[PDB]
């Protein structure tokens, strides 16, 4: 498992951990969902780069403590 | 290339052969798959060190017919 954080522009950082090829999706229902957002609603990114469903952190390059992006659509 | 075992705890002994410089992560997937062995269910242990995805023998000091060591989770 890798650590990971999810930082709203309002500054507002939640913690999720994921294994390294693992699907990020998992983390991002699971985000949309512990904070009532509709996956519609927002992006995630990671280094500027958009996240897709099947994106793995060992892919992205993500290490343990890494900041994922939210932003709106 | 260098010879090593891979011993469970039952006694059996599995035969690998690695290059030096090449991650342990090439061998201990071979292991799982010709195994039949979820990477989840267990880990890989050189002289009592755990051994990681990037970890190479000639890091872990490993030689000819060395034995790694494999446990339950």
């Amino acid at each position: 498992h890798i650590n990971l954080k999810v930082a709203g522009q309002d500054g507002s950082v939640v913690q999720f951990k994921i294994k390294r090829h693992t699907p990020l999706s998992k983390l991002m229902k699971a985000y949309c969902e512990r904070q009532g957002l509709s996956m519609r609603q927002i992006r995630f990114r990671f280094d500027g780069q958009p996240i897709n469903e099947t994106d793995t952190p060992a892919q992205l390059e993500m290490e343990d403590e890494d900041t994922i992006d939210v932003f709106q659509q």
